[PDB]
């Protein structure tokens, strides 16, 4: 990892085992969760390309994703080479090169050419642009796996609806639902399997009420018997 | 955040794991509550709107009150901007400009553009600011996820003095209640169910006197019961 | 909090929250005791009114002792206004005003004047000030949550010399009577309320004696809690 | 090792007990399985001849693979005599004197004089080359203790295909055969060996699909996907 | 504690928390242990009579054993005055203050006088003065809780030597005597005290018996030995 | 430790106790074995004798085997006293001393006067001196704990080669004899001790083979020899 000095230019130092220990045991529980992504991110900060492959090479865990993961980061490769032609041929001396894909994802770069893209001014992103890829990856092996399916939750009987709304939301977090989607969702799933007291209220109100009136409706609903009518 | 006593150089670091870890479990044990704010403000000092927005992000738990505290974000972001004339937007060549209610949300702006106006001089608040909107956000979902009514909590036979006064005072955090209304409360609501001579003392005493008396008052037990002394 | 204490160059630097969260789990893992106030000052040498009120606003629990607290500290403000009255109307242009219980107490002053006040001649230390009327409310709490009086303490027939002396030890701490009191109290009182068996024994050591031939008396006096004790 | 943290230049520094025993804690339980190699090139990053040694004098376990990777280590440092051989004694003074093989493994070199091939400009790999050696070695170690090979791998009757591609690469990644083999071995062996009705689907499919292609086909083969997760 | 980075200057840094629950916590669970003392050598690292009187004054525990202590300390203090007769009244003209033995135990001294004396020429080291003076007061509780008298113990019938040893050692430890007394206790109390086939083979070997050569004698005291090493 | 390199010469740091509890987990679950020597090389670089008895301090449990290398130090220091001759009576401030036996152990002497011998001309570097008499007291409790007999250890006729030469080298490792001798035993007594059956093997093999080649070699009879358990 590479990082800004208070005494001058940014200074380069050696990882923490105990940090990697930690990273290897969120990758287990989280690998199939959103959740892992922002940690990752936050992990990643300053981090080389050298440092990014250290963090995939090290897990041994789930083999079948990290594959799909390296597969993913040589097809995004593949695909800057297409994209990005070499321009600025045969190496110029003294001048920095160009990344190609392969060199983005470390595999024909070594750590002191990335410690001079870090230091280089204007900054050199590369291990900025990396990392991007690592995170489809990420996206594209939970995507093929699915285990979240958002049409199966409903309510029983006298369950509460503002914890079925917090269950839909937890739900559907990893889906890419737009507002649109939401207040489509809202119709096609939420009023319909909503508890059965509740519903009037929120026929009423209708699909495209903000989430805190929905949150806001249907007070002491929930619980034994039907209650006195508000409606 | 920014980092160090600020001098000579304006070093600043990205947000740790550690912290985030942290933060992910004060909202296991302790959720959204008056008494996380400041711990949440401790953490979020020197903050840059990125930082803050990767402690959001990196919540699992709770996605309903996330959403209703992004849009909430989203509003406040949306009133600050009609509350005066709008500053001016993003630039291709990184002029320093000014901050409008989606670059304090961090959601028009960069991390580099954050700590341009924060290391600005005079510097122009935007951690600070969205600081204070995530905590009124939170405030609004602590609110939601409260026992209702405030006339619920009366004086009674069963429990210590004690009791009801910590009861009453813990409900009012996120409140911000009226002190003459408190007074009323203190006459009304604390001297209900006490006997003639109690509710006397209580009387002589008012809302005025102080907790020290009042958890002192009140000797034995109610009605022909027995005065605490074995004679 | 300040940096380097009251012997460097007033120069203010952010909380810790590790440092607020060990404060909130000191009050958790003992409650508000003896062995709280020293640890209290400890992590607040250099804290100023904003850090003080901060290590108030996050512990949750407790509230009706917090209550007893913020009338004491209340109290504190209402006995230095009455007092230390500042000169009437807005001070003349130039100048350092008086300071008021609520400046001290950091809720109508900004950090800033207080160093301000730091940098005054006499330098008025607000925090210091403030932990004082902060320390006496705290003491209040363990005098109130103390439900025993040092006069109605005796040795039990099962109990050796060494735990009763513990026992009375704490006893004394959670009571505020005066130092030579106190004193008295551990020369005479001790012994005369230490028990039938172990008395004999230590009136036989005469009324002048030390700590150690106190404590080094009663072998075989406290039944198989002795024998338990004994190294 | 050598470290910066701060420093604008390498400090060399001694090998931490907590280095060590996460080495030990790493060889103990997965020395037979290729977890030990990102983990030994992470514990020794900037590593001396002298760390290095250290490390390997601190595993008592599994001395005939220790004895093997000795054997291999010990080989490659008699070659690089061969290949490299060195003028003993530098001809002007003002040099640094030629790494021989005996000196790179630390036999026949003294700590300052391996701390100044490392600082030296540009840097003297000396650390890197060892760590090449050893890793040659613990290629040859993994292959030897290995439990199960390649070809014995076999999807079961009811076994999901998303987990017989991850339990077949667990095995095809501690297979040290080259890339032509890897491929068969992934295209080819890979589908002979899945379960009767998952390889007619594998067989219709044919070899020349994608490995998101593959694991888009084999639905209604092994349990749901949900199940035996961590979730 | 000071932290360090050149000759002759020191910067005063705060007591972690985490060092200060440590502390807390050992002394809870082991009581005054002789292994305390590594605990307070190791947690105490760099410290001044201010933090070692804070790490004091901030346990609640073990009060009568702590006052105790806090006598001890005391004792030292007035030995050390009692042993060096200094300067009367203030010291002369630009001259560092002579340290009395109140000074070292922080009773009379203050934080700049402490680094003062630390930096001084030759320097004088108070903190690691105290340290000792703490440690007797630490070793002090053993005696006065234990029966340390030397002649009174024996070696079982069935004890294997080395518990007795260990025991006869730990009693020399407690006890406060001349070395030379305790070189004579060796050749004496040891042989005398011991069981009589364990007796029977020292009498034999003569009283310039040694550890090593005890070590492989008594194998068959009480019984075989069999397979055990660790008795 | 006085560990650092650049900046001031004798700078203090601090040890850490969470590198200390990494020693004593390696200490627990190995013992008196090998290992323990490098493991408390690491430890003890740049080791003043403070250092070095908070080290021995920490080690827990087989105190006999402790006050052997007590005395085994003890005797050192008795040797020592003939080779230099040093006498002091009283002590006092404002003079950093010579250095006796004791002193060198640190029992009679502090930091300081340490720190003054390393700053002397020439150097006495006596936490150097104390830790090879160290060094010779753990070696002769390694050599009397782990030893488990290699004359015992020969392959029966069901037993596989392979099995056979690591628990060999795992027994010749702990033999407390020379390399030399170690060299030996590894070219007669294994190939003597080894199954008739396989001695023929191993004939044929020659001393020209690899320890792979004899690995590999010996089939049949016994089991597979590397399979093992699953763990």
């Amino acid at each position: 990892p590479i990082v800004q000095n208070l005494q001058g230019q940014m200074v380069h130092q050696a990882i923490s085992p105990r940090t990697l220990n930690a990273w290897v045991k969120v990758v287990e529980e989280k690998a199939f969760s959103p959740e892992v992504i922002p940690m990752f991110s936050a992990l990643s900060e300053g981090a080389t390309p050298q440092d990014l492959n250290t963090m995939l090479n090290t897990v041994g865990g789930h083999q079948a994703a990290m594959q799909m993961l390296k597969e993913t980061i040589n097809e995004e490769a593949a695909e800057w080479d297409r994209l990005h032609p070499v321009h600025a041929g045969p190496i110029e001396p003294g001048q920095m090169r160009e990344p190609r894909g392969s060199d983005i994802a470390g595999t024909t770069s070594t750590l002191q050419e990335q410690i001079g893209w870090m230091t280089h001014n204007p900054p050199i992103p590369v291990g900025e642009i990396y990392k991007r890829w690592i995170i489809l990856g990420l996206n594209k092996i939970v995507r093929m796996y699915s285990p979240t399916s958002i049409l199966d939750i409903r309510q029983g009987p006298k369950e509460p609806f503002r914890d079925y709304v917090d269950r839909f939301y937890k739900t559907l977090r990893a889906e890419q639902a737009s507002q649109e989607v939401k207040n489509w969702m809202t119709e096609t799933l939420l009023v319909q399997n909503a508890n059965p007291d509740c519903k009037t209220i929120l026929k009423a109100l209708g699909p495209a009420a903000t989430l805190e009136e929905m949150m806001t409706a249907c007070q002491g609903v929930g619980g034994p018997g039907h209650k006195a009518r508000v409606l």
